[PDB]
């Protein structure tokens, strides 16, 4: 009755996240001078380049240089020697305003709250209740891997480190009634940039002894456990220098690694209008609120959208036989508890507030008790 | 016991899907001169602006000007009146070799078979009895609605069609002993491009009487089918001007339309020991095999791999309870059965063929009898 599951994570210095965390860089600073703007924000990063490509249209005066060149700097690639400097690498800016065709039908002359969605699309929200944050294992293991790599990168004591980061986490775990139960880890891998002095046995023992022990209980890890640090054996040349990094290349680094579902749509560089990430967001809050609630155990929600229609075209719950409740009572109660026009997501989930920089990195659920993460109480 | 899925699909003409096309148009062309090509090519699409940025090691000497207008040509941009055209646009490169670590970490100095994966990653295959190519009816109906815009369009029986679209398709479904059965479509979404001179009435009367009547059977529309047919009201703006397109942002479109699971890794742009893509492949194929040899009505498969190492760290199936045979029993079919090594899925699934381009519109799969299509007599 027990299988394998595989989730992965990146660190803050890989380029595709390097991308998500300048794209919300910027969608902060335009919302801290105007609540209302309209961002597309795409981020491009390769070898000495960052492109911005996209639409904004708002009343903010932001200057892009500063905002990437910052980015950069706290992420850590500040000399030559590391593959990358905010100090001296290019920064083009190819954006301009959102499409009045687009504006139109999504917004202008609407009552906020009847805003349209900012496009179709589908999303999921998911639960489970395997960790209290009600996240798969798998994945929050991921995450803290690369969280302490740069702790021990930035405090110095791992100082060949540097900010590029993968990690990955095999669980086998137990079937229990249509929840799942993590058992041990089967397999860990973990690949970082690193400086042309140290060596792989100083490496490796390191990735065990001081990031791995660190992070993920003992009693997880057993003589049967599988290690592969530094399976490339040389990972000097990292960062956009060593692989192009595009937003939203990580979009199941940013949700669930591969547990429940997604509906294709990046969230990074985008106001509260893209459904992408707004709809998103209101269905793990959703799912997290089911589960918190004691309706499910485990649960998936699935939402859709129409361009310039507020209203979802479509919910759908599966709670994989975790609840006494019908699907269909746990639809009803959802509809009797959430409105998912965006336009009142916006004032539920307070998706104004620039506060999205902070989401870019380490995956957008299960941290920090942003406002998703709060379940709501909820009545039936 | 029914429940609504939505799934989307888009267009040639939609910016991302523009991307997709384009690098692969890339990988194909170094392809058909060095079949050992190494090739990660990204690209990325705003107004008046094809850019590639990523890495190529290859003995090919490749046009990229000729490359990529061609395949802008193919899709229909061929005029500034239109937003866009192949004959006039800035095509800007920004291509390096593959970094020289990533090199002698996967295929340097390595026997072709024992090749290591070129990334970790996790991927998954899905397959359907739901449709006879082994698809959700969702996501194939909403490609089917794409390629008949494009077929109207490019036949000039709707001459003010241009190439940028998108559709989205609800279906009701009964639960069938974890198989799932479409019973009805409840609502469908289309937006395309559109001249400045038609109207839309003209438009939604065509979309209904000549798109959705000439691709979605009778049977499934009835007086209740909701339709959103040029939602926003005018779409007139439209390709990369209307929306920054980059390589890898559909790949829910390019796979299962929501349904089965996804790892995150997009695929096109990419030769074969980049796992995410043939590893996915090799996926779709078990899957396909599993349901085809009459073990499952419904599978997903999980595998993944760490960068430099050959064997899958981790291989899982799932079959939704549609199996008389145990999870575990069919893990032990298929790894009788498959070799999920790269070196071994390019020899199976011929990829070093340049047959990529085709694969960048319409979804990858459920398609044109690709090998990973073609399913596997299992032995057992
Ligand atoms: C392996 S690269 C993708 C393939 C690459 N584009 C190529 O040209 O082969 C993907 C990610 O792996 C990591 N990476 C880069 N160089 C690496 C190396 N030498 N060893 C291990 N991982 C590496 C970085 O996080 C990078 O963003
Ligand atoms: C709606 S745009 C994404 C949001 C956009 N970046 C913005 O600045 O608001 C996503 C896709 O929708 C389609 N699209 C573009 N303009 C549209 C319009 N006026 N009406 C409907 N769909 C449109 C195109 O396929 C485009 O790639
Ligand atoms: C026995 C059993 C019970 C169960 O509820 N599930 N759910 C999932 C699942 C479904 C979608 C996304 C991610 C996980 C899986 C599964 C396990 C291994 C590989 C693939 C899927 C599963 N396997
Ligand atoms: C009753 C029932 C039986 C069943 O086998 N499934 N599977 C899935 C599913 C799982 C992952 C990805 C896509 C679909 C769902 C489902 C339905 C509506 C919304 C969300 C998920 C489902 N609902
Ligand atoms: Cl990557
Ligand atoms: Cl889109």
């Amino acid at each position: 009755g027990t299988f394998l599951f595989t989730s992965e994570s990146v660190g803050e210095g890989h380029p595709d996240k390097i991308c998500d965390q300048i794209s919300d860089a910027v969608l902060d600073a335009h919302l801290q001078q105007d609540p209302d703007a309209k961002v597309a924000c795409e981020t491009v990063a390769k070898t000495g380049m960052i492109l911005l490509a996209g639409e904004i249209t708002s009343r903010a005066a932001v200057d892009y240089q500063k905002v990437v060149r910052e980015a950069v700097k706290h992420i850590g690639y500040d000399d030559s020697s590391k593959g990358f400097d905010y100090k001296t690498c290019n920064v083009l800016v190819a954006l301009e305003q959102q499409s009045p065709d687009i504006a139109q039908g999504v917004h202008l002359d609407r009552n906020e709250e009847d805003i349209g969605a900012g496009d179709q699309g589908l999303m999921f929200g998911y639960a489970t209740d395997e960790t209290e944050e009600c996240m798969p294992l798998t994945i929050v293991l991921a995450h803290k891997l690369n969280a302490k790599l740069a702790e021990l990168r930035r405090n110095g004591t791992l100082p060949w480190l540097r900010p590029d980061s993968k990690t990955q986490v095999t669980v086998q775990y137990m079937q229990d009634r249509g929840a799942v139960l993590p058992i041990r880890v089967h397999t860990i891998v973990i690949s970082v940039q690193h400086d042309e002095e140290v060596c792989l046995d100083e490496m490796r023992d390191a990735l065990k002894e001081k990031v791995i022990k660190a992070v993920v209980p003992a009693k997880y890890l057993d003589e049967d456990t599988i290690y592969h640090l530094q399976p490339s054996g040389r990972f000097v040349i990292g960062g956009p220098q060593g692989d192009a990094g595009l937003t939203g290349r990580k979009i199941i680094v940013d949700t669930y690694g591969g547990w429940g579902a997604h509906g294709g749509g990046a969230f990074s560089g985008k106001d509260y209008t893209k459904v992408d990430r707004s709809a998103a967001y209101a269905a793990r809050w959703v799912a997290k609120s089911l589960v918190k609630g004691g309706l499910c155990r485990r649960v998936l929600v699935q939402v859709s959208y129409a361009i310039g229609v507020s209203h979802p075209l479509s919910i759908s719950i599966f709670h994989y036989g975790t609840s006494q409740k019908s699907e269909r009572e746990l639809l009803e109660i959802v509809k009797k508890n959430f409105d998912l026009r965006p336009g009142v997501i916006v004032r539920d989930l307070d998706l104004k507030k620039p506060i999205y920089q902070r989401t870019a990195a380490y995956g957008h659920f299960g941290r920090d008790s942003f406002p998703w993460e709060v379940p709501k109480k909820l009545k039936y």
